[PDB]
């Protein structure tokens, strides 16, 4: 997150922290996620597409710091790693950038909600806030483009939804942005998602409900003028989600 504030998990209880274990015993941070039900975390496919083996991953819930423990945190294995069949990647865009991780602790259980661990509601079919709506992003991503390490402490910021018309101008993203995507940005271009924020929630208040409107997906650089953060438009993937969170 470029700009914004540091935060703690109690303010983003659905936030999931996703890491990968390597040969040798080292763990690196991969991407953020969001708990949508006790056994299910939603994230972005581009996060896993190169290393699709579900045994390499660790998922934390109730976690505020990158490399240290938080009181109340809970650690999960990935029982099932589902990537989108039609996922793809051009120069800038990822298409169908959406993944499902089925989580279970070492004792075979799903998440237990607590003050620091909660689910976030999905949106209803094609029901999005209007443009100019303020929404929040959360992540462990870079605080500056020149950074080579991620912050140790969770951050959040508030961005505004940008119209498809605005986002589809030649000098923005032209036709690279589709209807299955949403743009969001700071009107003064000082706060943004960045590398390492991939997979995390774009949360908007929808009809009085905190709603998972977007998933951090792509963009050109970080807080660049005329270059918004691009997000998977969750409301357009409800059937995909519904079908893979079953049997
Ligand atoms: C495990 C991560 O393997 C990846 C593979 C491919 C990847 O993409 C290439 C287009 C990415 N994405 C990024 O590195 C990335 C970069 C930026 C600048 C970014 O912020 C844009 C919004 N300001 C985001 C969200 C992700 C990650």
């Amino acid at each position: 997150i470029i700009g914004g504030e540091f935060t703690t998990i109690e303010n983003q209880p659905w936030f999931a922290a996703i890491y990968r274990r390597h040969r040798g015993g080292s763990v690196t941070y991969v991407c953020g996620g969001s708990l949508i039900s006790p056994c299910w975390v939603i994230s972005a496919t581009h996060c896993f597409i190169d290393y699709p083996k579900k045994e390499d991953y660790i998922v934390y819930l109730g976690r505020s710091r990158l490399n240290s423990n938080t009181q109340g945190e809970m650690k999960f294995e990935v029982e099932n790693l589902i990537l989108h069949k039609d996922y793809s990647a051009d120069t800038l865009a990822h298409h169908n950038d959406i993944a499902l991780l089925k989580i279970r602790s070492k004792e075979g259980r799903c998440a237990q909600p607590s003050r620091t661990i909660q689910t976030i509601s999905l949106p209803s079919m094609y029901n999005d806030p209007q443009f100019g709506t303020s929404c929040e992003i959360t992540g462990f991503g870079k605080e500056n483009s020149t950074d080579y390490l991620y912050p140790e402490q969770l951050k959040m910021t508030v961005v505004k939804l940008i119209s498809h018309r605005e986002c589809q101008q030649p000098h923005y993203y032209g036709s690279e942005v589709t209807t299955k995507m949403l743009c969001a940005a700071d009107p003064q271009w000082k706060t943004d998602s960045c590398q390492g924020d991939s997979g995390g929630p774009l949360v908007c208040s929808l009809q009085g409900r905190m709603t998972l409107t977007g998933i951090v997906s792509w963009g050109r650089g970080c807080a660049l003028k005329d270059k918004p953060g691009v997000y998977t438009r969750v409301s357009h993937f409800l059937p995909w989600i519904r079908s893979h969170t079953k049997e």
